[PDB]
């Protein structure tokens, strides 16, 4: 009837009735929580393929009464000219085509209603691409390429979103192969084991079977592999000049810039599916800036990615005999400085996991007030290092499934009928 | 009918078919999370006599003697009970196989590969508070074993009308005293400063220091609980000193070694244990990390970091996270040094999914609370982290309970 959370730092109890407008599941039930499940759930809004008119519309119905409700009308003329005209719509077409207006609300509340987003306090602050009128591969290309300058801004971070043209039967999607616009390619070595980001082994395969000739460094800027209109994806270098890197180095241990270690600065994410009214856009990359912990601590310090931490504490000359001496942990730290030091000394945009956490404290306490609640998903705000001493972890959260939404797809590889 | 759990940093995937014996619930709801809610929201005859045979009937599944003789007279007696007198007395065997079944059900424990190692100190023959002091005793000096520490529990008698619970008022068995100046600053441990308000009401003298080992106030069968001061010999302590700093022993930082929760209630087949304090041994981190660190208790951070002539002019120096460490070292070291058993969070973390793994194979799943199983500190640097978890509600059952104070009714004018 209306959910409270508490802080238990400050005590500070929030009243969540938004949840109220939860639309799909969340994959718990009164019986078992999955909380931490990657993808508890598979109930979408609409089928697989080109859907019925029972099944498109009241999505549809539901987003435009949301946006011209959002705008301080419902009922006005335009949008009961609007409902009819996704009506005509649908009925010639089996889909609708959104306003530009429409389109940008939908891609700013997709941010707002991302439950797994520590940043998202900058939502309404998000720059639109309308990149719905391409065609071709080159044109995606162009596209991004526009996207990752503007984002980038030289170091001035900026975030933005660029909407490729929406699902429509299922054969003709536009993918970024990509799950993110900049990724460093993983080398699968002789031996055994891996040279670069192991993460990106397999896409690093499949853009070498496409015909990338593989520079085979640890930093290889992978190709863009860019699918328009469901045909076979095509392998683009984007411009050096386009992709920031920050060399990292430490504030005081000098040896730390002989790791040879490097960041890009763009994080762009181009895998995920933009849903708004039933409309589902498969190629939407959409970029901000970096929480420094996402490089230092899960990119540099996991042990399926750079697994940097032991060759780190071996430099700091550390007790690595056993874990009780905490050189993981200590490791870890300066790694983190010296992420955030390099990217400030570079004045490329980065935020610290204090920072952030604090921000979106805020944030919660914003969108409780004039929006009664804010979904939020715990085990992703929480920092992966540190969490206690950030407010979020003493934050309760209550996770629910709002639309517009960004939502997982499947890799285009496991799906796609080559030609 | 199978829910799969994935661990992405090994691709590791276990079966859960346990779930489908929960009967709790979690608070989630088919369209809201509640994952990260800290508490989410007497039984009659007719209530206690499916939760008792369900329990029954797992008990003698457990022994393989399902549907045996003994199985079934003892459904028979245990109806008997029920019928006659509204409630019932486990067996022994059934006390103990409940009180380790709660700790194997214990979903926010990261500490369940030992679950099965818990020496169980029945003591529903106590009767006064006196009673429970000596029983609170023998367990502590027990569990404490001169450093070498043995996993415990001592079980009060169940609650009978409400009217005549058992409750150790005490969150834990030991805990450091914490008192507000009239300045506002709080000397001791901020947490503790309404119990100790309590206590010292109660007629506790107190020291007035950092780490006046709070006494028990203990109530037996719905009487005003009492007052009792632990033995000192019978609380080990360690001095935190650090490996390095030979200026961290100065911060005059110490903790008890003995964790020992005490305000929980104990749930063994519809029976409710009101006092049932049980222990084990400490992962550093809930000192290193949350007794020290946490801004409303001890709050050292600021000091060390400051000893460590740390810029804490902008939080992105990361002076914070440095010292939070270096405390946690500290804390291990402090604890090895003296022989007193410790675990590091990384040791704990893997041999939990060493232990969920097993679970899963031998028992159809092991529920857990992600939120509670990683640690505090280091979180996606330790396998847990990347251990996809099913959270679900399982009896034998440890519950959270009213505190005392806030439903006693006082029966001394
Ligand atoms: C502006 C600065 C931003 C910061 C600091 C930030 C921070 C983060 C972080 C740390 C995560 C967890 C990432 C991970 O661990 O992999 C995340 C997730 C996410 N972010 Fe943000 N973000 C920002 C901007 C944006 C923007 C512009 C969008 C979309 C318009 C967005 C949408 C999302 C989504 C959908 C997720 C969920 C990721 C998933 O489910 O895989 N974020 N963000
Ligand atoms: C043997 C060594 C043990 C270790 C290392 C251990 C470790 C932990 C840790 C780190 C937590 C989280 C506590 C917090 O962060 O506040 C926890 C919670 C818990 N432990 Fe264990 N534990 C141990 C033994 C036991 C025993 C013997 C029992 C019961 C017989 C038990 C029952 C519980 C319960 C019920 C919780 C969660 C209670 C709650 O919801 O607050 N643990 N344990
Ligand atoms: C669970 C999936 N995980 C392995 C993905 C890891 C990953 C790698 C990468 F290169 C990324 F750019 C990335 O972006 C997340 C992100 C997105 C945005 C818009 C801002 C920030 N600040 N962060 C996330
Ligand atoms: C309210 C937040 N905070 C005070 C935690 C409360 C709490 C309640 C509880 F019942 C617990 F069992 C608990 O576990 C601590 C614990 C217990 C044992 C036996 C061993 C270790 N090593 N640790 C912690
Ligand atoms: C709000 C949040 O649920 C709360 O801070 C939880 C988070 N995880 C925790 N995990 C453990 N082990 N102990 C705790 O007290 C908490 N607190
Ligand atoms: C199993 C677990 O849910 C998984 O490791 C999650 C945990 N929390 C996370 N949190 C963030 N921000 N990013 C992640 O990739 C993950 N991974
Ligand atoms: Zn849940």
């Amino acid at each position: 009837r209306f959910l409270k959370v508490k802080n238990w730092e400050t005590e500070v109890v929030l009243t969540d009735t938004l949840h109220l407008k939860s639309t799909l599941e969340t994959g718990c039930t009164e019986y078992i929580c999955m909380g931490s499940i990657m993808h508890p759930s598979q109930h979408a809004r609409r089928p697989e393929d080109v859907a019925t008119k029972d099944q498109l519309f009241p999505l549809a119905k539901e987003f435009i009464d949301q946006y011209y409700s959002s705008i301080k009308r419902f009922g006005s003329k335009a949008h009961m000219e609007r409902l009819e005209e996704v009506n005509k719509e649908i009925d010639t077409t089996s889909t609708y085509q959104l306003k530009d207006t429409e389109l940008i609300y939908g891609a700013k509340h997709a941010w707002r209603n991302a439950s797994r987003c520590v940043g998202r306090i900058q939502w309404s602050k998000l720059q639109v691409f309308d990149a719905r009128d391409c065609t071709t591969a080159h044109g995606m290309f162009n596209y991004i390429c526009n996207h990752v300058k503007y984002a980038t801004n030289k170091g001035n971070l900026r975030s933005a979103i660029t909407i490729f043209p929406q699902r429509t039967d299922g054969k003709h999607d536009f993918r970024v192969w990509n799950s993110q616009l900049i990724r460093y390619a993983g080398y699968k070595q002789p031996d055994g084991s891996t040279l670069g980001d192991p993460a990106n082994v397999q896409f690093t395969e499949i853009c070498i079977q496409q015909g990338w000739k593989p520079p085979r460094g640890r930093f290889d800027v992978l190709p863009l592999l860019l699918q328009a209109n469901g045909n076979d994806p095509e392998l683009f270098q984007i411009p050096p000049e386009l992709v920031l890197e920050v060399p990292i180095r430490h504030p005081k241990f000098e040896w730390f810039k002989d790791l040879g270690l490097k960041w890009y600065g763009l994080p762009a994410v181009s895998n995920m599916l933009l849903e708004i009214g039933g409309l589902e856009f498969s190629a939407c990359p959409f970029s901000g800036w970096y929480m420094g912990t996402e490089i230092g601590v899960r990119d540099y310090c996991d042990n399926s990615r750079y697994n940097i931490l032991e060759e780190v504490a071996k430099k700091m000359n550390l007790d690595m005999r056993k874990t009780s001496s905490l050189w993981k942990d200590q490791a870890l730290v300066e790694i983190n400085i010296a992420v955030l030091y390099s990217f400030q000394s570079d004045k490329v945009t980065i935020v610290d996991h204090h920072s952030a956490t604090e921000s979106f404290i805020k944030h919660m306490e914003n969108e409780y007030r004039c929006r009664g609640g804010c979904p939020a998903d715990w085990v992703w705000i929480v920092p992966p290092m540190s969490g206690s001493i950030t407010p979020v972890f003493h934050q309760e959260m209550l996770n629910y499934r709002l639309t517009p939404s960004f939502e997982y797809q499947p890799d285009p590889w496991n799906t796609h009928v080559w030609k």
